[PDB]
């Protein structure tokens, strides 16, 4: 695994930026590793442009350039980076739609095709990482946001951060026993079970009873879903990662060719050209 350690970017047209080219508007939000911030950029061929910002002791990328070649349309940009008085800086889009989970939640009669497109397009960015060696990791609802456009956008690409969730982890993640792709296929399972069936495969009372329940409980397939879905989720569950759909010879083609996704044409994804089920 190389290490790549994350001190600067700046992303091609921009100049390189620091703490007194911004200016703090509001809170965006809080996620493990801290707040995230809404900023203005006050000078500079971007001046007056809003952007997210991330304010941490360090990041690191583990790959088994780099900061560009993460580009995809479904997963966040950074703009810059930079580092001051041991801090580092991570500037990225401001992502306008708000989280995913919530956006379904003020809607009562949401379908299985709806959840179908948001699935599709994020199979696509974790894929992307996939082949640029890059594990999600730590996949959560809280990382799943929408631009203004209702697109996903994921607000990261993979980072070991270090500022200043097991019930998405997989088997062979919780007993610390291995970790590749696979494991990132898994998380994508039990993201769907959530949002079909509006509850979470595993959860016990505490995170040492639900780490347990990952390793050996039963599961119930839920029955009011199509037989495609229920397959699909019957493949995603693997607690053996080398059986898990995605980690064959096909890759992510196991996904994309599974019947569940039948309706979805990845290119025309790919390009946008399907308009998200929803509007923010
Ligand atoms: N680029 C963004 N634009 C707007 N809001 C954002 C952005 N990134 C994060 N947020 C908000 O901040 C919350 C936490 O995001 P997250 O990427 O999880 O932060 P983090 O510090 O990396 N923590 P975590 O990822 O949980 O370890 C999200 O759920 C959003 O509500």
């Amino acid at each position: 695994i190389k290490e790549i350690a994350i001190t600067h970017h700046v992303k091609e047209g921009h100049e390189k930026a620091d703490p007194s080219q911004f200016e703090l508007l509001k809170v965006l939000g809080q996620g493990s590793f801290g707040k995230v911030f809404l900023v203005k950029k006050i000078s500079g061929s971007d001046a007056r442009q809003l952007y997210a910002m991330k304010v941490l002791k360090k990041a690191t990328l583990k790959v088994r350039d780099i900061l560009v070649e993460v580009n995809h349309p479904f997963i966040v940009k950074l703009h810059y980076a930079f580092q001051t008085e041991g801090k580092l800086y991570l500037i990225l889009d401001f992502l306008r739609g708000g989280d995913l989970f919530t956006r379904l939640s003020k809607e009562v009669m949401f379908t299985e095709e709806d959840v179908k497109f948001y699935l599709a397009e994020l199979a696509l960015a974790l894929d992307h990482l996939h082949s640029l060696g890059i594990i999600y990791r730590d996949l959560k609802p809280e990382n799943i946001l929408l631009d203004e456009e209702g697109h996903i956008k994921l607000t990261d690409f993979g980072l070991s951060k270090e500022s200043i969730t097991v019930e998405y982890m997989a088997p062979e993640v919780v007993n610390r026993r291995g970790h590749t792709q696979s494991a990132d296929w898994w998380s994508f399972g039990v993201l769907m079970f959530e949002m079909l069936t509006g509850t979470l495969p595993f959860q016990g009372k505490d995170r040492k009873e639900t780490m347990t329940m990952i390793l050996k409980a039963k599961l119930g397939m839920p029955q009011f879903l199509s037989p495609e879905a229920q397959s699909l989720l019957r493949m995603l569950f693997k607690r053996n990662p080398a059986n898990r759909l995605g980690a064959g010879p096909d890759g992510v083609e196991e996904i994309k060719r599974h019947s569940f996704f039948s309706t979805i044409d990845w290119n025309k994804l790919y390009r946008r050209e399907i308009h998200p089920p929803f509007k923010p």
